[PDB]
Formats: C-alpha cells, structure tokens, sequence
C-alpha cells in the first residue's frame, strides 16, 4: 500500500539552504497530513513540521514544509544551515487505514570539508579463488564525501541483481568514506560473459569500471 | 604508560557462562581498583562492578569480578547469560598519576543464530591498476556472525599500519555480515616484498590469506 521514500543523504555548506523530499507510492501524498521529525543522536525526536506546513512555536522559521501534488511529494526546506542541524530527518503520514507510515530517513550533512567523488577499483577473481571453484568480483569504493552511493552491476551489458552485496559506507581515517560491493558467481558464469561492470553513483557523479577474464 | 586490553568481541548462547578478561600492560593490575561498565545498544552506561568485585545492589548477582595477579588481569564473569545482557563492556582503572585508563571495550552477543566464522578473500592489484601506476590490495570479509572483526596486514612478515583502511561490518541479505579492508601501496613496494598477508580475527578465531607478486 502507501509508502514514503526519502533520499538517503543531503548536503550543504553552513548558511545555505537545502531541501529533503518525501515521495509517496500507491496513493496521493495529499490524502493525509505529513509530519517532519528531527532525530539527534540519542534523545527524543523533535517535531519540526506538522500538518504539512504548520510549525511549532519553539521551532525557528528556518524550517518550512510544503506539498507538491505534481510529484506526489512532501518537502522540508531548511535555510540558514547551522552545524547543529546535522541529524537524521523523517517524514511521516498515514496509509489507507490511518495507520502510521514513515520514511527511511535522510542523513543531513553540513559540509565541513570539500566534497569528493569516489575512487572505483574493480577486481577480477583471484587465481587462488578460481582454483577453489569459486569466483567473486569486488568493487572497491573509497575516498568519497558525503557518504551516500548507489551501486549497480552489469554482465555483458544487461544488469544483474542476484548475488550482489554492498556494504554500508563507513569512515576512513581521513574523514572520508569507504565501501565495497561484491558479486559472487560460479566460474562458468565468469567465463560465459565477455565483461562485467560496476557502476557507482555519488550525487551527480557516475563512475563505471569494467573487467574481463584474464588473457594471461 | 598503563594500558588495558580486552578482547574485541565475545558471544555465547542464552543461559551459559562467559568471562571477559582485561589485561594490563606496563604496570600491575593490582595497583588500583578496577571498574566494569555496561553499555546496552543505544542506552546510557551503567556500573556493573566497582573496586575489583563490589556489586551495586541493583545489579544481579549473575555478575562478578575477580583479579588474577599471575596474568596481570581483571575479569568479569556472567553466570547464566540472559538476552538483556547483549551490550558493550568496558574495564576501567587508573595510572600511576591516578588518571582514568579505559579498556578498548568488548562487544557481547547473546546468540540468536548460529555462529559463523568469516570467509576471507584476498585480491592482488589488477592490471588496470598497475597500468595506472597504482596498487591496492583488497581483503573481502563475508558471511560472519556476530558482526565484529579486526583486521591486520603484514608485508612479508612484518606488520604494516600505513595505508590500511577497514570498513565497518554491514549486514548482508542473508542476515550475516560483510566487511572489507584495503592496503594502498606504490607499484614499487608491491614488487619489492615477496608476499602480503591479511589477517582477520573473529572471536579468538583468525583467518589469514596470503598473496605474492606474480606477473599478471
Ligand atoms: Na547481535
């Protein structure tokens, strides 16, 4: 039935303005009231926006709500960004039976350092692995900021989904993020295809790397 | 100066008995009092044991602390593991100047599913990488539970710390955990050494793979 989708992450420098979206599925977003909550790490969530655009008195005017019926979305706009705004933000509404429905949440990053697109290194199966009748590709994703990427794999052009595992991005020692996606297959599938590809999307950046069985 | 070392992770089925050890370095464990704190996931830390073995009345008698001067260690024992005992555990004492000294912390898991040691797949630098005057080794760690590991690299037989980056464990789709570690070298250092090793520790069990520079 009805479900709410939010972006995983949003970013902006201090003093500027960003916006978090909340897109509904299977039903109109305008059918029920939409709420917005801020969740600092540990502690009670605070109500920022209720009934689409009404704001509690203790919430500053920087936070505003809106509803766009054209895109079936709710929007939380935050101006005059401060570092204290760094938190997780949730949108909430009701389904057909007036039962609660929440979004996945959005990590707000107040940019403290230069942005960085990831390095994408694709590894073919090691000879040791292939001697053990096993085959796994590893897509290493390193040195990106903020820490939100989506990975897509391809075999001989067509995309694959079965056998794909992607780890949650975690921080390296230089305050940048690292992650890795891996695709496990049988050695037959590995050789029965001309090439494999791993495609990483990081905001408006897309890198795709391609490997083929070794000829050496 | 004075340091306190705990195992990284421990686990056991409900109802059994488990001991977490805290070994001191550079000074005697019997010189100052030892505390044991418990941090449940997402909660505030509380005092389990203070002054080596004194127990606050609100703490169940299933907890107990001891001191062993022969091994220069303090130990927390939990008789009859309960589900609410799943938490992080810390030992704490003082140095010669009576400043706080904390152990590294131990993650305790009450087993809800079978324990599974990790698979460790070690990848050498690809040709596409060495073509670009770059070299990265990737250690893929997958299919383990509980989700807690520590990774250590070695060049030939000496431990290497510069260039290591390890990601945090992420829950795969089969309800087990995966993680990765990578070591970034120059193509000169890769060719110079005769072998590289990645050592993964999972609750006193260690898996360790080795690769050597072979042309292609
Ligand atoms: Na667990």
């Amino acid at each position: 039935n009805f479900m709410l989708t939010q972006p995983h992450s949003v970013s902006e420098s201090p003093g500027k303005t960003l916006t978090i979206s909340c897109t509904g599925s299977s039903a109109s977003i305008a059918s029920h009231y939409v709420q917005w909550y801020q969740q600092r790490p540990g502690g009670a969530p605070t109500t920022l926006i209720y009934e689409n655009d009404q704001r509690p008195s203790e919430v500053p005017d920087r936070f505003s709500g809106s509803i766009d019926s054209s895109s079936n979305s709710a929007s939380l706009t935050i101006s005059g960004l401060k570092t204290e705004d760094e938190a997780d933000y949730y949108c909430q509404s009701y389904d057909g039976n007036n039962h609660w429905v929440f979004g996945g949440g959005t990590k707000l990053t107040v940019l403290s350092q230069p942005k960085a697109a990831p390095s994408v290194t694709l590894f073919p199966p090691s000879s040791e692995e292939l001697q053990a009748n096993k085959a796994t590709l590893v897509c290493l994703i390193s040195d990106f900021y903020p820490g939100a990427v989506t990975v897509a794999w391809k075999a001989d052009s067509s995309p694959v989904k079965a056998g794909v595992e992607t780890t949650t991005p975690s921080k390296q020692s230089n305050n940048k993020y690292a992650a890795s996606s891996y695709l496990s297959l049988t050695p037959e599938q590995w050789k029965s295809h001309k090439s494999y590809s791993c495609q990483v999307t990081h905001e408006g950046s897309t890198v795709e790397k391609t490997v083929a069985p070794t000829e050496c």
